[PDB]
Formats: structure tokens, C-alpha cells, sequence
């Protein structure tokens, strides 16, 4: 038997890895493979039996043939390279920004949220360590995971927060574990479905 | 009007960068777009005109339609966390690298290459970031892009080359960039592959 969970590209480089280790424990013969994929075909690898699980971060495209429970909150950050030209200036101008390539993590074109693009240009790509090496490089400013800065800690070396965005509403994914109604879920999923669920405290009656 | 390149899940850990900073510098306007995809899909793409050029290893199945030029080769390193209890020991022996899994990187059961597992048991993963993860919770022991010590300095911190490998054939990929021959190119990636072949020392007469 195996245990196949699909992250969602933009939670790679997130905090899914508790969740593997509790499984691990339980089931030290169980194989376990964590594979990645547009959100889009996370939803249908749910559909088709190919994962059992999937961390996701939008219910919108939620049918009812999902199911799901919350997990948590990430946090993102807006960044640039400190060796970039903007960077010795003591503060980056919102004109500045609007000008400046932006690096955009997103699946397509057509999975691009406008509300959150700040720039006039910008390049796409499809995970936030490739855009992480690109404004490492000054080729941009984009927004990523904090984690990133704790699995890395060279990098608050290398990368500088955009002041610019305090008075902006924070970037961030709210993490579901989403499973397929009609599934028969297998015993492991169970275990971590039937964990994440107990381990939330309730109101006192 | 736009480039799309296509770097394989396997190379994400390699200075594809290069590549991005020589196509910006010659074309300010140019949106370059990195997405990642599975060998497979990655191939299809270059057919469909999803992506104009695609950074791959070792193609399987060798098709007619498809050209290429050589590149770097990356070299991979088999590695186990310091925190793992084989790692107390000054050496792993062989039997214990039989009996502990092996985190491995493939886009599916099928493309795992056999003369690879050195392990009875192991997890497959599609990205070495994920692998590394894991290898860092001490889930097992597995081949990294030595690249990944250069990005992240830390690493040496927290992991350890198997020396037991030390006799052993090197890791590595082959990378080339690929394209296809029915496809017609834009002038950024005919640049790009014109760059790379007349970079090529060529011997004298
Ligand atoms: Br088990
Ligand atoms: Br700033
Ligand atoms: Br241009
Ligand atoms: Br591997
Ligand atoms: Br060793």
C-alpha cells in the first residue's frame, strides 16, 4: 500500500512536512510520496484516485466532491535583492515599484490575481524557488514565503522586506488538507484527518 | 513576444539563471516565464508550442522531432542528515544503506531509474527541494544536487556526504538545451542557442 499527497505548487517551499513525519511514525511501512502540481490538477488527481490527499489554498474551485479541513496560515513577504539598484535608496517609492519587474508565482496566465500584481511588468513563474533565485539575481522584487527564511537563513543576508508594503494588507495562503467526497479514504489519510480534527480545541460547552 | 522555458523538475537546482540573465540583458522588454514540468511533460510542451526551449537530462526514448545543445553537468551527491542516527558513526556501511529508505527523485514509479536505488525501501518525491525536506526530518538518506550546498550554505550545517559511495561512480546529469525541429523560433531563443554553440572553443585546424 502507499500514500500519495499532492502539494500544490505554491506551498512547496511551506511547513507540510509535520504532517509527513506523523504519518511516518504510525506507519513506518507505509510509502509515502509527496508529489507537487498546479492546484488545478491537484483537484483532479483527487478526482482520478492518483493522490489521496492534497494541500491546497483555494476553496473557490472547491465543488462538493471535495471535502477539507483547515490547517495553517502562511505567511508571505514582499522582497528584494539588496544588492539592487533600489536597495541603497533608503526606501522604494511606490512609483518605483510600479515600474520595477515584478516576479509573479503563479500556474498560468489565467491563475494570476490581479488585486495582487504591483507592477506594469512582470514575469511568471510557476514556484517560489524559482522566482527566489531570479530576484536573488536583481532580475526583480516578488513576494515569498517566510519559511523560505527560516529553512535559509542566509538569505536575510541576500534579501531586504519592501517597506513600501506596511500599510498594505499582508500576503498570505490558508492551507486546506482536501480529500474527494466519494473516496474511500484509506486508513493513513484517516489517522491524519482524524488527527488535524482532535487536535483543535473547542469552546467549552 | 514572450519566452517560455521549461526546466525540468529534476534540474530546478541548477544555474539556469545564466541563461535568464544573458535573454534579459539582450531583451529588456522580454517576458520570461520558468515553469517546471515532469521530462514527459516537458517534451509535450516543446511540441505544442507551450514552451519554445526546455532544459532537460537524459531523454529515454530519443525522438526525431526533437534538437539540442549540451550544457553544464550537474553533479548530484548522496547525503544524510547529521541528526540521522547512522551519522553518529564514522562510516555507514553497506548493509545499513540497504536497510534505511531512500528519499528518490522521479515524475513517477516508472522513470526511477533502477541503477539508482541503493535501498530495499524508499519514497519518491518529484523535486529535490521535497527530498531535501525529508532528509533534513532524518526520513532517509538521499542524492542531492551539490548545487543546493551553494545556495543554501546552511546545508553543510545539517547534512553529510556517504563516503560509502566514495567508490562509487559520481552522480550527475547530462543537461541540454532542447527544442523542436517543426517548431520556429523567436529571435530570443535563437539567440540563446546561437550564444551557447559559438561559445563552444572549437579545436585549431
Ligand atoms: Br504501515
Ligand atoms: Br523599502
Ligand atoms: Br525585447
Ligand atoms: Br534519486
Ligand atoms: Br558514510
Amino acid at each position: 500500500p502507499n500514500l500519495t499527497i499532492v502539494v500544490v505548487s505554491e506551498l512547496l517551499h511551506t511547513n507540510w512536512t509535520d504532517y509527513v513525519c506523523l504519518l511516518e511514525s504510525r506507519f513506518p511501512d507505509l510509502q509515502i510520496n509527496i508529489v507537487s502540481a498546479p492546484q488545478e490538477d491537484a483537484l483532479q488527481m483527487l478526482l482520478d484516485g492518483s493522490a489521496q490527499l492534497a494541500l491546497m489554498f483555494e476553496r473557490e474551485h472547491l465543488d462538493n466532491r471535495e471535502q477539507f479541513v483547515e490547517l495553517k496560515r502562511e505567511a508571505l513577504i514582499p522582497v528584494i535583492s539588496k544588492t539592487h539598484p533600489l536597495a541603497s535608496q533608503e526606501h522604494v517609492s511606490y512609483e518605483q515599484i510600479l515600474g520595477t519587474r515584478q516576479i509573479v508565482v503563479a500556474s498560468r496566465d489565467e491563475t494570476l490575481k490581479p488585486e495582487l500584481l504591483f507592477s506594469k511588468h512582470y514575469w511568471r513563474t510557476d514556484n517560489h524557488h524559482s522566482a527566489c533565485l531570479m530576484i536573488l539575481r536583481n532580475l526583480g522584487w516578488g513576494v515569498l514565503p517566510q519559511e523560505m527564511f527560516k529553512e535559509n537563513p542566509e538569505l536575510n543576508n541576500k534579501l531586504k522586506a519592501l517597506d513600501v508594503f506596511d500599510f498594505t494588507p499582508r500576503f498570505e495562503y490558508y492551507v486546506d488538507l482536501v480529500w474527494s467526497r466519494e473516496s474511500e479514504l484509506g486508513a493513513a489519510a484517516r489517522f491524519l484527518i482524524d488527527y488535524i480534527r482532535n487536535k483543535r480545541m473547542q469552546p467549552a460547552p
